[PDB]
């Protein structure tokens, strides 16, 4: 049975923990539920560590006290399809190969299924860690609950006596890297730097060893990413999103300033040595929107080139930890700001930028945000009871499995079927605009072999490749956004139609030298 | 937001509670939640009470860290007929007004339902206070929640000037009387001796107005009465009980001496 | 009303038959019920057969006593979609075209459905007789019962006056032979030689018109494929399994000469004038395994053309009808073992193998079969009643439709609904892969035109339609298999990423030589 510790006796060194603990709704939290000190407490000084205490990260440390939101975030959505295969008719990019070559992507891309899985998912993708990781058997697959208590209860490592990023099966890539691991777990929180820093009380940075850090993460998605475990107040932990807003003042809502300063986000450093070590973000609100964008956003989380000059940007660089916070129409320029793109065509030889699930930064300036609205609101409403306490549920997941709280409850003209008719309407249109996106980019496409072939200049090719860009850019962010333009109709729209125009641009002039070459 | 307070201090005078509260799974659970006890505090000796702390019967109590056991329990089965009478032909005893004439229940004796409204039910059931006590509409019986929150909350008294028990409505008993609220809610933990003997530090014992002690009380079943609030290890509170196993020493079994 | 006759007079002769009968479990069933001899018991000898007895070869011979496996035998599952090309972007090869050119499936494929179906959809697809034969009207294909019954109560004809194999309607083919029919009726049991070899008794061989063969024949999957009629126990029937297992000593688990022992097959001849005729194969114990790879296996039931020379390999030739017997990753030495294949690209001139549902030979090594599973233990499970006498269900069918008895029995650790999200898990997965195969396929496929028109030496094309062979290989066993993965997920990625790669060093020999042209 735990047995509490004298919380003062911490208190005496520990400052902003108890400027935290003693005010918020964990006041009477004893700190032995998360930390086991006894050794620390021996051995540290005001200013130096001693020997570290053992901090638990499992999620089961908040499932004693919050059983219901521990239960309602673990539950497996079976109906959310598991690994399946984005490039393909059925889903959501049917020409994604020939547009994306190049790209690591091309070796998986699945839809996302339940949160449970995410860093398990990470771990096993054919575009990560050449296949090196994989489930103990195929059954495996099915368990949420067993990914939740750790990875390595459910995974194997083809090689345990290796630490290097190779190919152990002949399709797969090795694009992972230290910055993919802070969408999917925040087990390393205090092993990791503000941004991956190279810092001294760091074991882990954006330079180091993929496969050993790997081994070193067991949770996903903690509970703590969103709530302080000594406050219990809302807040973040996304050194890129903490970034932008704060370090950057761009600010929670870059198109409103008065709902940034509403709901804002006041960034507290920890130090190491009285040196800056890591951050965290308090919140004025309870607002979703923010805590959801620590991970649904377009991002830089990998090596690249730049623009300018071609030269390679690494994973040493700060640019490969980043959040751009730019919605599709200023992405352009946010890039251009950094002077950074992602991969070059295989085909085309053009510069290309490589977005994904910008869903935070499509939701900007929708009608539903105008209006106050938030991504709990559709994706974690709370729950309805005829007699109990009622809570938040924690199974983020689609509206269509819970119309009447996330929907009907503001839209009482609409019976559920009506709901989902509108949201079809504009999914169904927005796809058949994808699909002749694609259509036309791979018209493009498949100039530019026989361009080159017939003899048509490096100038004119160089136009086409600019003009690649651009009809890249305005197609693929809505096949890397989740929500195939319901979170902002009128956006995929207008974006949508200019990728068809750049690209139709593109063809008559390739067309054209080529036909003059004849 | 709830300050936790010295727990050891309060072990200095209170050793009893502190060999069951820093052994059991409740270690960690600090006294606050459950207690208001500064005025208390600040005028008990070890030998003398001074002025008397603040004890939380309420089940969000417990709620609060305990949601999932609380929403189960406070849970209204719909299927379970409310206010069936059972001297009814459809129902469990169709001869019952004949068999029992004489007894009180002849007055009304319903099916169980639910236990978030035990003790609503025993107040206002047509057997137990002459009419006293009534829903405050008819809408109010569905309220398991409120009924949990409290009977006051959801009920209403004929007369709140009088105090004796009587009829206000023509075919109505009044056959409540204080032990019957032992089987309801232990709000009166603390308020009523063992058996509900008279004792000097009781407010509540068998011979006291019934209608005065259910004004005190609120809460139905409450969390406490299987689980020790201190070790958090299972237990009985219920006093008729104890005397048949324990003082009575026919044991938990008394068919089977080695269960 | 049936009249019996006396046995032992028959047995005076027919010595295998007693040493069968008497012992097995029909005993007791007068031969009336299948036989009407009484001509030819008054002018048959111990050696010639006089006049021919009547043998009843229609499934209702075994429903009087068998009702409850005859009814589930026939049922029809009406959500097994019919006549449902695979060609498609929605089926199971949306790339098929391309990639078959120059075969005849590329005519019509359809998806399998209900086995009532097998012969009546043998006749009537547009790949196999020209379209002479056709349901009498679109009512017609709902009739399970009817098919059953016979193929003729059903079909029509569209020139009876004619037995050659012509096109009636412009977009068939006419591939059907003589071969196909062992895997759709063994109504010609009789009249069938051992591998269709020429033989005095048969009417019929690998050479006879398949037009008039087609005309005579009549039920589908006869009861008596699995189970002999004289003593009722476990066997098969099939010429070309029987010579895989015993002629070639490859065993019933060619990988597993422990178990091929322990459920071994025992081959039993019959002879006309004293000459071998005819054989059937016991089976040791009930092995629905090898009862199901009388025909779920990739064969040859057509004619083809030689590695060596590409001369012509008839009807004629014994390889015209042959199992291989062999799994994915010994196939290409199985094919070179015969000297054998399919057919020539239409596209990139290659030699290709044409492979068809090879379940059995995927089966093989997976968890479930080295675990002791069997195909009847998910496809044709024991009927669980709450009161009753258990038989066998006979419904062929996916486990989707009765989970409880073929999956969570044995699985019960899970519900339902977790047991078909491991299903849809492998089967999305390979999915995926069988996309991403037929992209790279059809990638090096189209760069064959632009090779040949640009001069690229015959050497370098030769090379290339090397790599074609392994690529088709690769990816069309899984097209071809029917479980999408599940059967051997393993096997299908490992396979499936083989295909890719060969394709990918196709794509790039094929553009660098077209490049070093320009
Ligand atoms: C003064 C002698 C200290 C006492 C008393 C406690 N801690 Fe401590 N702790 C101390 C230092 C100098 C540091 C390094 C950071 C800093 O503020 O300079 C720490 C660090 C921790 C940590 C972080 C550990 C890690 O892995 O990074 C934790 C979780 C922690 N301390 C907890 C903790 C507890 C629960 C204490 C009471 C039992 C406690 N500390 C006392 C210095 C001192
Ligand atoms: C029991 C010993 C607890 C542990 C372990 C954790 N929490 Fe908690 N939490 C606890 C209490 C008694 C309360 C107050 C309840 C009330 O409404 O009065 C809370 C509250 C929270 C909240 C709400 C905070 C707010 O609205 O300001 C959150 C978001 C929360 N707790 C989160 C949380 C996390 C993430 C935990 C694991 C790190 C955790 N709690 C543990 C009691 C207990
Ligand atoms: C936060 C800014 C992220 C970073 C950094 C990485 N990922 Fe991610 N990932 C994130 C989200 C919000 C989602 C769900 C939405 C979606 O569009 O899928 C994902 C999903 C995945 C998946 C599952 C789906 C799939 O593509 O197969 C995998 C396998 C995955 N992510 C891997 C991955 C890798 C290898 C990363 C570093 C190169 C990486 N992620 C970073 C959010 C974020
Ligand atoms: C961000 C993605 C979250 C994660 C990770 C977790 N929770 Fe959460 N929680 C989140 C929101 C948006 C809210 C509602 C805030 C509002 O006021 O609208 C909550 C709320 C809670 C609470 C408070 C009581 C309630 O409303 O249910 C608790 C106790 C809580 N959350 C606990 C909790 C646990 C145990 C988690 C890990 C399993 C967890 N949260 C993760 C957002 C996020
Ligand atoms: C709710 C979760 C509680 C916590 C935490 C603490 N106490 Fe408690 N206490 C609680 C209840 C419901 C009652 C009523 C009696 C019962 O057995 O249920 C009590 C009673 C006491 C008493 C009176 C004992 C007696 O002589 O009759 C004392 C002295 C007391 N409690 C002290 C106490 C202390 C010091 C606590 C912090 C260590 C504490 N309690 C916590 C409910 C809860
Ligand atoms: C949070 C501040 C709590 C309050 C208020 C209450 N309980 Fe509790 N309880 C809490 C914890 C952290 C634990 C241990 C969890 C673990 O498994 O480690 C418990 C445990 C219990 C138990 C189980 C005891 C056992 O198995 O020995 C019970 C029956 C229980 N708690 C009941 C209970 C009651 C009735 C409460 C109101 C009087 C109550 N708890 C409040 C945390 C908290
Ligand atoms: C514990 C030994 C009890 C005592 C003392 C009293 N009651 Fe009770 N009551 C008890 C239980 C276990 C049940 C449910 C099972 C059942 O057979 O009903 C009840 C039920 C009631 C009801 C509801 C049903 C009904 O009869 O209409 C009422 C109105 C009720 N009880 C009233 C009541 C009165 C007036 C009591 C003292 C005279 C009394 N109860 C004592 C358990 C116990
Ligand atoms: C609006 C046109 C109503 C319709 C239709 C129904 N009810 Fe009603 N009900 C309505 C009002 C304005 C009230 C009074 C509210 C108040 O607190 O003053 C009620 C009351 C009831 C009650 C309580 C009756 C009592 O004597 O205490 C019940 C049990 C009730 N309503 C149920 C009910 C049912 C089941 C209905 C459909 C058959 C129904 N009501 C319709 C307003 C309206
Ligand atoms: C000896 C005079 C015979 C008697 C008595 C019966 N049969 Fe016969 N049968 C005989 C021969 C020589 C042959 C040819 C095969 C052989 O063993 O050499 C047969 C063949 C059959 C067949 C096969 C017919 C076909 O179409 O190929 C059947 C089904 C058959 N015989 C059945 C049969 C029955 C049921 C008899 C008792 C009524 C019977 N035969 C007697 C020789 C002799
Ligand atoms: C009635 C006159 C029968 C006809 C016609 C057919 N079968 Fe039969 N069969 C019959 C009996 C009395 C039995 C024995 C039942 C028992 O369990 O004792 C059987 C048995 C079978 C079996 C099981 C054999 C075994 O397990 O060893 C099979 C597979 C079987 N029968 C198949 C079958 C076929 C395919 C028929 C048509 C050719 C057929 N039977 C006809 C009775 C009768
Ligand atoms: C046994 C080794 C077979 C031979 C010889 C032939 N077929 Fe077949 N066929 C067989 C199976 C096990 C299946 C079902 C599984 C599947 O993948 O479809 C089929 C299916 C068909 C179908 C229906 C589906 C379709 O392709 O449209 C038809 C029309 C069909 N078979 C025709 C056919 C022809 C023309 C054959 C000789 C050239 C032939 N089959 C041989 C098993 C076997
Ligand atoms: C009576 C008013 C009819 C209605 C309503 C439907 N059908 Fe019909 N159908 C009808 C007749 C008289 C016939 C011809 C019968 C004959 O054998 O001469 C049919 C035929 C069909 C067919 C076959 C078409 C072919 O070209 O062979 C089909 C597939 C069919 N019918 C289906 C069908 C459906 C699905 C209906 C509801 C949408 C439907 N029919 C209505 C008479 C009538
Ligand atoms: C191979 C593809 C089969 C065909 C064709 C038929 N049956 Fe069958 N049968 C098959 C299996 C795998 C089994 C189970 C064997 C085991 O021991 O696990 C059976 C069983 C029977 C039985 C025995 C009683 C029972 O278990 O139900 C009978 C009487 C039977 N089969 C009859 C039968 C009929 C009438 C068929 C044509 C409609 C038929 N079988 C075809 C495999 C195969
Ligand atoms: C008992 C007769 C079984 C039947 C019926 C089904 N399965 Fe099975 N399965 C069984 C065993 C003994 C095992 C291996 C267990 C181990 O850990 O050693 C399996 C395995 C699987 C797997 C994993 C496959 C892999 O290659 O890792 C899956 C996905 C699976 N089983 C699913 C499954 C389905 C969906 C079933 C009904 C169609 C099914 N199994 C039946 C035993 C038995
Ligand atoms: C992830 N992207
Ligand atoms: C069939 N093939
Ligand atoms: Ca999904
Ligand atoms: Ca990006
Ligand atoms: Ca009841
Ligand atoms: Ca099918
Ligand atoms: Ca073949
Ligand atoms: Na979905
Ligand atoms: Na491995
Ligand atoms: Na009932
Ligand atoms: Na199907
Ligand atoms: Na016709
Ligand atoms: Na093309």
């Amino acid at each position: 049975n735990l047995k509490p510790v004298d919380a003062m006796q911490c208190f005496d060194c520990h400052t902003q923990i108890e400027d935290m603990h003693t005010v918020g709704k964990h006041a009477t939290v004893n700190c032995v539920h998360c930390h086991d000190a006894t050794e620390h407490v021996e051995t540290a000084s005001s200013r130096r560590m001693g020997e570290r205490p053992v901090t638990r990260m499992d999620l089961e440390a908040c499932a004693t006290c919050h059983t219901a939101q521990f239960n309602s975030f673990v539950e497996v959505r079976h109906e959310s399809h598991p690994r399946l295969e984005k490039a393909t008719p059925t889903s959501r990019s049917p020409m994604f190969d020939k547009l994306i070559a190049g790209h690591g992507f091309a070796f998986e891309h699945a839809e996302p299924r339940s949160h449970a899985f995410m860093l398990v998912d990470h771990f096993v993708v054919d575009r990560a860690y050449g296949g090196r990781f994989q489930f103990k058997n195929w059954q495996k697959v099915t368990d949420g609950m067993g990914a939740v208590r750790g990875a390595w209860t459910v995974l194997t490592d083809a090689d345990p006596e290796s630490s290097d990023q190779r190919r152990f099966l002949s399709q797969t890539a090795t694009a992972a890297n230290p910055v993919c691991l802070n969408c999917k777990t925040q087990d390393h929180i205090l092993d990791w730097a503000y941004m991956g820093d190279e810092h001294e009380a760091a074991k882990w940075s954006r330079t180091s060893e993929v496969v050993e850090f790997a081994r070193d993460l067991n949770h996903p998605l903690n509970c703590f990413m969103c709530h302080d475990p000594h406050s219990a107040g809302p807040r973040v932990v996304r050194d890129g999103l903490i970034n932008a807003v704060v370090d950057r003042g761009l600010g929670t809502y870059p198109h409103d300033p008065v709902k940034s300063e509403q709901q804002g986000m006041t960034k507290v450093t920890f130090q190491r040595g009285r040196e800056d070590f890591r951050a965290i973000g308090l919140l004025d609100t309870a607002d979703s929107n923010v805590m959801c964008a620590q991970c649904h956003v377009e991002y830089n989380c990998n090596p690249g080139y730049q623009l300018s000059d071609g030269s390679r940007v690494g994973m040493d660089d700060r640019r490969a930890n980043h959040f751009f916070w730019a919605n599709v129409f200023d992405y352009k320029e946010a890039a251009q700001e950094i002077d950074f793109f992602d991969f070059r065509h295989a085909t085309t030889g053009a510069a290309l930028p490589k977005l994904q699930h910008p869903e935070a930064e499509t939701f900007w300036g929708s009608v539903h945000e105008r209006n106050g609205v938030a991504c709990a609101d559709c994706h974690m409403p709370k729950v309805q009871l005829e007699n109990g306490k009622v809570y938040t549920s924690h199974s983020q997941r689609t509206p269509r499995d819970m119309m009447g709280q996330a929907c009907l409850n503001c839209h009482a003209e609409w019976t559920e079927d009506q709901a989902l008719y509108a949201i079809d309407y504009i999914k169904n249109y927005t796809h058949g605009k994808i699909v002749k996106s694609e259509y036309w980019l791979a018209k493009m496409i498949d100039l530019f072999p026989v361009a080159k072939r017939a003899g048509v200049s490096e100038d004119v090719l160089n136009q086409a490749r600019e003009l690649h860009y651009d009809a890249h850019l305005y197609w693929e962010w809505w096949t890397a956004e989740n929500s195939v333009g319901f979170h902002n109709p009128d956006q995929a729209r207008e974006s949508l139609m200019t990728s068809i125009s750049k690209s139709k641009e593109a063809v008559s002039l390739l067309n054209d030298a080529i036909d003059a070459q004849v």
